[PDB]
């Protein structure tokens, strides 16, 4: 299992987050009208994963904002805000700002996501949240960038998830 | 299994919604602190269910503002609402209208009070939410009453909830 820390105290945190260099594992997840969307609906594009605990508390927010103007900057890209509140509480911030680039994506009916990308917390109030983490896919579904965010209340590294889209 | 419509259009709902003179069962759902709640918890009160498929969607808002007013007019009675929604939405809302009677309660973590209160949507978009609903349970955890709303859309029935609390 792996571990993050809130202010400094340690959550666990379920299998491992996937290791650039490995094939990334399929999933559904649900958009903001209740339909499933699979990792290969996007066949072709690179993916930015953007996970996190929850889009109402802490830093989420912060990162959904600035990955929104980073999708405007970078081709051929989807980036995808994932977490386990319900559609309409990701749509609603999206909404209220304006923030049109993004896909939200729910794991409510889909917690096997967060077991399968090594995001799960596992013990603990948080249990049943993701932990926030950034996952990056190439074109033909190769994880090339994760980061679990040590520090769970600290925005994750845009610059490093971005670095390996660039030429 | 039931079945509740939206606009007309038939929904699946698991099980059975209990029957007045049934013995509640119990659970545990998640309180706005992420601490894990039971109804033996409530021990010697009345309780009322306000079930709902989400705050950030629909009547649901609605009904929980109706019943934190209906809270302050009855005795020796918690007024717990439930949903799918994660905490957080549940109580952003109900921090910007400062509605402060209620309990919000969430089954993100316990899917299974889901399908033993027979709220489950079980098929289509919805599937995951609960349906829409209101259970009344006694001090000795007897159900008094229960509605499941037929009309997902519409608000349910607030005085023949309250009835049963009356002389």
């Amino acid at each position: 299992s792996q571990t993050v820390h809130f202010q400094g105290n340690p959550v666990t945190v379920a299998n491992s987050i996937p290791q650039a260099g490995s094939k990334a594992q399929t999933f559904t997840l649900v958009a903001k009208d209740l339909s499933d969307v699979t990792l290969g609906q996007f066949a072709g594009k690179r993916k930015v994963l953007n996970i996190f605990p929850s889009i109402d508390t802490g830093v989420s927010a912060a990162s959904v904002r600035k990955f929104n103007q980073l999708a405007t900057e970078i081709d051929n890209t989807v980036v995808l805000c994932i977490s386990a509140d319900l559609p309409f509480a990701q749509s609603r911030f999206c909404g209220a700002e304006g923030l049109n680039n993004v896909i939200t994506l729910s794991t409510f009916r889909n917690a096997e996501f967060l077991q399968a990308y090594g995001v799960a917390i596992a013990d603990g109030p948080l249990k049943g949240l993701a932990a926030r983490a950034v996952v990056v896919i190439d074109e033909n579904d190769n994880v090339i960038f994760s980061q679990l965010v040590d520090e769970i209340t600290t925005e994750p590294d845009y610059e490093a998830a971005l670095a390996v889209l660039k030429a």
